[PDB]
């Protein structure tokens, strides 16, 4: 279950699989096995980590519909892995993979977002080893994120009633028809590496949880006790593991040492006196060094972790018992070259643009991130709402038993790998489900999202609060959304309804708001904004104008402000992104309020005025 | 029914109004009487001719409903005046005005595109007259163009599910819903000019026409012998009147003396050796000079005209006995500051990028145009399909009797305005109307455009071909199109179907050419194109890029050039245009193969390229 970010001690290596691949492109429904005996035939170059689909403009990659083929070769001194327990990792092949090492299948996956491994102990041998990945980017009825079987993609446009037009899309060529409005970025997206561990006994998982602060500053920069928990599991095989806390400084202000029992697990308490806190804007991390004893030591990890608490009270989001109020955007992970590759310099801008903006949060739409991402808002103090892959869901896919089950690995995958980061403060199950409408639906999409509600619940130790992000909807009808511990609303007032009338915008969107202010959840944007061309202006902005695009965020922000109940604005979007092309995207999405290449619009000056002046705590 | 525009010549002078005049706006359906009495109260500067909308950035006149009102004053010599008739005439308020001349009312109009005028000879007196117009901009169900009475504007965005959107609406400020795609500029957008005629008896009408054409050159440059007729109505109250035939040096190279028959009218033939004839890309010009008799002349106009014959021939346009190829697209209009003003600059301007394009050919999409731009492509040898403003129209319109005759009325002043024009070769009733679908539906549309294209045939002396431009619909249950004289589509294949996807766009669309095949008329697109934002780029074009414009218009031209019964290939649009707001108008409408700053996008030097090497005539 435990998904440790690999890691070089004194008792692991880690051997990075990074680099220039080679690649082939295969058939929409199959690939040759035999690809895994031998060197590619005629192979292309592809840099991994990173989409395939941008890396070559003499090919349209985008259009592509089904397998493709990566392949290298590597070789390690056979005195490293002497002994040893070797696992391969992917931190994300999307959408699914069949993994090869010298021509034996390893095995396959599914999760595109979420890394899986391989044990290759018995797979490995002396000199060049040849490792064969198939990525599947084919999305459809039955997937997450889900694509259509038939007709078009979003905000797709027909003419159906056109008998040709009916007649030619029966002999199209096939495409991916996505449930969702970014492009479908495929291929090894992430990070590919060969780790070691011991092989006797080894430390498989790390959980630390924030169990009980005792009294907390004015500033909650200490409290006086903190109470903390530790977890650590155990594979292989009186055996005993010292568990040291480290402040920021390397010095070990707490330890004990805890008895192993047997699935071998140590778990306990410690007391930490003065803990300094983990605050949004105002970072502390500690690590928990976990040694396995046999004065030697036979295994360790050292995992990075922050002490807070979050917790839902009324209408109120307390973290260290102080009313915080969400300032930020969905974000997408999404740029030029490298598509949904991760790249940890654009990450690092990112998080340096998001301080800038004065903003303090983003929620990981619509999938999770790469690892690093979280590590750095971790050391950097910006809060996280960690999202699944749960996106183009309706009633279709609730009744759909590899979809259900599907969904709960994504949630029980993301949770288990994101358990230890104090910036997560909350969890997101889907985005823009169908929830609403009548007959037996609302009752159907309930009884689907319930038992999800309840198992992000269980699976995180920290029990953080549990959301659903809410497409604008029949709000009367929906009977999901109001159940949730904070109710995130997407709502495009004035854009895709009552077009440019902000006027009757923010008249529609106080009518909603009265009635969220009689349900008695805390509310927040999750999402809101208006599609803009950076250098189109207007003394009086229309749609499409920067200047729209401010006259939005100010009117809109406006009314808001007003309800004490409403505890966070996360617009959309932090930057453009590539979507599928259609008539309403303008060289994909463009509610970003920096353009793709991260400069800022009119509208991200005004936002950023306006954050520098909302405090992260006591706003309302 | 005479519409002459006026002249100066001996026995009449004309005194243009156009200026800076003064001006207000008023309320949503009426306005202060007294404004008409006396100078209006702390007035605005108005330019005339102008649409008043983008002429002042401290009001949102783009988004005022209603009426406003002009006014200046004016002042002429008593002498001037002395014993003639003076009329006041305004070639185009938009949409509807009332008239008012020193506190007295003239009367009113309807109908945006299209001349009226008052004799306001007794209305007038000596010193400074008080010119007092009010314009109304509204549109609605019963107008042609035609608005919506609610809901959303053409190709407009909406939630109508949700509560808080219906009842928003239900309050949100009054607008005109445009049932069209282009901004319903209004006011003055044409010249208001002062004009004398005699008063006894007077020249009020000139027909010319081409009754027949005797051995044709082979180059097409002359005829033997060319047959044209004239037809002179007079008004006012033996008599005689002297019409004279110049050529294109002034030499008379015909005259005749005629009788004047009583409702005064003159009529009769003029034979012409060795005529030369008008052509596309090679004009030539006659002037019928008519003299009103008592050596003496008592009243005198000068009507130019060309000698050519237009023929529909099986599945051939026959221009002068020559197959014809239509080259271009639908214009519009517009520009950035005028707005839908007049603007001979722009016209001589853009005349000269239709040269430079190497296209031969326009449609007054979607309305009648300013009389100046006729006259410039009688001179310039550039073809016209000339179009009411009968666009946005369904099934609501036909049962609407004051819909009916406002569209006789359309199509009774365009033709009656403009038939002495060479370059007209055809005439279009309807712009995208509803003519498809199943029970009485079709029958209904049918009944309706019947009698209107039989109209458009007897009010023409020339009697010229008449056609409906059609919307991409169900070909096989609209019965009206195929009753044309020569078929129009608007066929957007690629773009607002089959999104993107080229291969099956020219597969629909060769699967509908194959229906029209067997229907034995001459076809035409009279629109097809793609948005288009100049300097988007790719590799593999996208919607949106100038690439993916160029290989639209480069596949479907393809296509059609395998069909020897597809006479013409007229575009959308010639220049990018000012819309309504909404989610798919990028500022506006981005199908232009030009900016709207006239500017080359690729597809406009693709589209040169291969117009250079299509002929006006032979091409099929
Ligand atoms: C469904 C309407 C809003 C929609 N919401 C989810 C995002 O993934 C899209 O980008 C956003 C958009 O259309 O901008
Ligand atoms: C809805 C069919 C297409 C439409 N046809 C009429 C033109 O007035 C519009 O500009 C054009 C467009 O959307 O580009």
């Amino acid at each position: 279950n435990g998904m440790l970010y690999p890691q070089s001690n004194d008792s692991r290596i880690v051997f990075p699989l990074d680099g220039v691949w080679d690649f082939r492109t295969a058939g929409e429904d199959s690939y040759p096995a035999e690809w895994a005996d031998a060197p590619l035939p005629e192979p292309l170059p592809m840099a991994v980590p990173g989409s395939y689909n941008d890396q070559n403009d003499e090919l349209n990659l985008r259009a592509h519909y089904g397998w493709v083929v990566y392949q290298r070769s590597f070789a390690v001194p056979s005195r490293l892995v002497a002994g040893q327990r070797m696992i391969l990792r992917f931190d994300a092949a999307t959408h699914a993979a069949d993994v090869y090492l010298n021509g034996q299948l390893l095995g396959s996956h599914f999760g595109g977002f979420l890394p899986f491994e391989f044990d290759v102990t018995s797979a490995l041998h002396a000199g060049e080893n040849l490792l064969t990945v198939a990525v599947d980017n084919r999305i459809g009825s039955s997937t997450l994120p889900v694509g259509n079987d038939a007709g078009t993609a979003f905000m797709g446009s027909d003419n159906a009633n056109v008998p040709a037009v009916a007649e030619a899309k029966k002999h199209a060529r096939r495409q991916n028809l996505p449930n969702f409005d970014f492009f479908n970025f495929a291929g090894l997206n992430r990070h590919v590496e060969l780790y070691t561990t011991p092989a006797d006994a080894y430390i498989a998982d790390i959980a630390i949880t924030t169990e009980r602060l005792d009294h907390i500053a004015g500033d909650a920069c200490t409290a006086a006790n903190a109470l903390i928990a530790y977890d650590v599991t155990f594979g292989g095989d009186g055996r005993q593991v010292r568990i040291s806390i480290l402040d920021g400084e390397g010095t070990v202000v707490a330890g004990v040492t805890a008895d192993i029992e047997r699935t071998a697990k140590a778990s306990g308490e410690i007391a930490i006196r003065d803990a300094k806190l983990w605050n949004p804007g105002a970072a502390y991390l500690y690590t928990a060094v976990a040694e396995l004893l046999p004065s030697r030591i036979i295994d360790a990890y050292r995992q990075t972790f922050g002490i807070r608490t979050v917790e839902v009270s009324g209408t109120t989001f307390l973290i260290n018992g102080k009313p915080f109020y969400f300032k930020g955007f969905g974000k997408h992970e999404d740029s030029y070259f490298h598509g949904r590759g991760t790249d940890d310099v654009l990450n690092v801008k990112d998080v340096s643009l998001i301080h800038w903006l004065h903003a303090n949060s983003f929620r990981t739409s619509h999938y999770p991130y790469a690892e690093s991402m979280y590590d750095l808002c971790d050391r950097e103090g910006i809060v996280i709402i960690d999202e699944v892959p749960a996106v183009g869901m309706s009633w279709l896919q609730y009744a759909n038993p590899l979809v259900a089950e599907r969904h709960r690995e994504a949630i029980r995958g993301m949770i288990a790998r994101d358990k230890n980061h104090p910036c997560i403060v909350m969890w997101s199950i889907a985005n823009e489900p169908g929830l609403d409408g009548d007959g037996e639906r609302p009752r159907q999409a309930y009884d689907y999202f319930r038992p999800l509600y309840e198992l992000a619940h269980a699976s995180d130790p920290q029990n953080r609060p549990v959301t659903l992000v809410c497409c604008q909807n029949d709000y009367t009808t929906d009977i999901t959304e109001r159940t949730m511990d904070v109710v995130c609303i997407n709502r495009y007032y004035g854009w895709y309804n009552l077009s440019g009338d902000l006027d009757a915008a923010c008249h529609a969107l106080n009518i909603e708001l009265d009635f969220w202010e009689n349900i008695g959840k805390p509310v927040m944007f999750t999402e809101y904004g208006a599609d803009t061309i950076e250098g189109i202006h207007g003394t009086h902005g229309e749609m499409f104008s920067e200047e729209f695009q401010r006259d939005y965020y100010a009117r809109i922000n406006a009314e808001i402000d007003k309800r004490p109940w409403f505890i966070g604005e996360q617009l959309w979007n932090f930057a453009d992104f590539a979507t599928f092309q259609g008539i309403i995207r303008v060289e994909g999405n463009r509610k970003g309020i920096l353009t793709r290449d991260r400069q800022p619009k009119m509208a991200a000056h005004w936002l950023r005025e306006r954050w520098a002046g909302i405090p992260d705590y006591g706003y309302k």
